[PDB]
């Protein structure tokens, strides 16, 4: 067929129970999760085609980078209970692959000062208990589909997203084939 199982996606031996129906993994120290996003904008290229009543779910991951690699993953956190992923992606992303400028918990909270997110409001954020458990739900769901790498992608808690058996293409057909495989997928 168009779409193969072994080819475009895998299926997960383990099916996940009550997962994102689109579920990504990623980390701001992750080269690729830099292309993927910043230059092939995946996640907005899934998003654009994506089935009615379908959301995007993006969590962040422990085991690049340390200290500070669980500092992103509280901070996306923080992100996530606030709702400003969409201000602080770009500026983190930059800060720790472009400029290099972010080492310490403290240049991740300048990112969020500069985005405007006040530092009572991120600070509250940063030490609530609702973060921890959002922490530990992103751990908890890497857990769940036994997560190896990143970046990654998981439709309805049961296919895995394939790019090794995509075109590695113009990019733009790389992404198109990306895109349209998260959309057959969500349908299936």
């Amino acid at each position: 067929a168009q779409y193969e199982d072994g080819k475009q996606y895998t299926t997960l031996e383990k099916p996940v129970a009550g997962a994102p129906q689109v579920l990504e993994f990623f980390s701001f120290f992750c080269p690729h999760c830099y292309q993927f996003e910043e230059v092939l904008h995946i996640s907005d290229n899934v998003k654009k085609k994506l089935p009615e009543g379908v959301k995007m779910t993006k969590y962040h991951v422990n085991f690049m980078g340390g200290d500070l690699g669980k500092d992103l993953t509280q901070a996306w956190a923080v992100a996530m209970a606030l709702g400003v992923e969409d201000k602080v992606t770009v500026p983190l992303f930059e800060g720790v692959q472009k400029t290099q400028t972010i080492r310490s918990a403290s240049d991740i909270r300048d990112v969020f000062i500069n985005a405007g997110i006040k530092g009572e409001e991120y600070d509250a954020a940063w030490n609530s208990f609702v973060v921890k458990s959002l922490v530990a739900q992103q751990e908890k769901a890497a857990a769940d589909v036994q997560l190896r790498g990143v970046p990654a992608m998981f439709v309805n808690g049961k296919y895995q997203l394939n790019p090794q058996g995509m075109d590695t293409s113009n990019m733009d057909v790389f992404v198109q084939q990306y895109a349209d495989t998260v959309k057959y997928l969500s349908e299936k």
